[PDB]
């Protein structure tokens, strides 16, 4: 239907394969030059996007007003191409939501959809000893080389995947404010 129509839209025109030098990841092109990734990706001075070499001109990793992580990381990539601005469906406040696909690209799990259901809101999380905040939680064994991928719900652009724990899966969780400058 809509829910997932809207995903194929996101998939073909914002969702590109990654590989940094930490793994296989999803990116998001927000418009014009601007992706996120994870942090834990950690994107150097270069990074693989669909296996072409792309240069990495910015690259800020969010944090807390308070300081902390969001493992989230903005980057300015490198070309004439311009990412079609998906920013007014993220919404304005980190939102739960109701039934959500995510949408997963990497050389490894292509046109991935993946059905978690409900995400639900979590908040602090202390997954590899580095914490983090404004996290969300789905009830779904969210598995390796997943990290990045897109959380969509009706329409919306809520999260991007981050952890998980074999039986749960946990997303960064956006709003717009992040892709404002
Ligand atoms: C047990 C245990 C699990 C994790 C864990 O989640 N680490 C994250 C990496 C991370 C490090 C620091 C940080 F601040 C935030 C995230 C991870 O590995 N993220 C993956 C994407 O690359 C996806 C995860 C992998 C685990 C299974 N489910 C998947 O969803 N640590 O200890």
């Amino acid at each position: 239907g809509p829910s997932l129509d809207f995903a194929l839209s996101l998939l073909r025109r914002n969702v590109r394969q990654v590989q940094t030098d930490q793994g296989h990841f999803t990116m998001l092109g927000v418009r014009d030059r601007l992706a996120v990734l994870p942090r834990h990706s950690q994107p150097g001075k270069t990074i693989w996007i669909e296996h072409k070499l792309v240069n990495v001109l910015d690259a800020v990793e969010l944090v807390d007003e308070q300081g902390v992580s969001l493992e989230l990381t903005l980057i300015t990539l490198d070309t004439n191409e311009k990412f079609r601005d998906i920013t007014k469906f993220i919404p304005e406040n980190i939102s739960t939501a109701s039934d959500a696909t995510l949408v997963i690209n990497t050389e490894h799990m292509p046109s991935m959809f993946v059905p978690v259901g409900d995400v639900v809101q979590y908040g602090f999380l202390n997954l590899s000893g580095k914490p983090t905040h404004r996290t969300m939680m789905y009830n779904f064994p969210t598995k390796a080389g997943q990290c990045g991928g897109v959380v969509t719900s009706v329409g919306k652009i809520i999260g991007i995947h981050i952890g998980g724990n074999g039986r749960q899966g946990f997303c960064a969780g956006l709003k717009r404010s992040y892709f404002a400058s």
